[PDB]
C-alpha cells in the first residue's frame, strides 16, 4: 500500500483552516491511514476556503 491523494471540496459554504484539517484527518482515518500532509483550496472571503487537498498514508 502506497498514500492516496484525495481532493474533497464543496460548493454550500466556505470555511476555516481548521474545519479542512479536520475533515482531512477524519477522512484519512476512515480509510484506515494517517493524513501526512495537506492544501486548502479555493480561498473564499478573508480567512476561509473550499476545500482540501490531502494524502493520506498507511497506519
Amino acid at each position: 500500500e502506497a498514500c492516496k491523494f484525495l481532493h474533497q471540496e464543496r460548493m454550500d459554504v466556505c470555511e476555516t483552516h481548521l474545519h479542512w484539517h479536520t475533515v482531512a484527518k477524519e477522512t484519512c482515518s476512515e480509510k484506515s491511514t494517517n493524513l501526512h500532509d495537506y492544501g486548502m483550496l479555493l480561498p473564499c472571503g478573508i480567512d476561509k476556503f473550499r476545500g482540501v487537498e490531502f494524502v493520506c498514508c498507511p497506519l
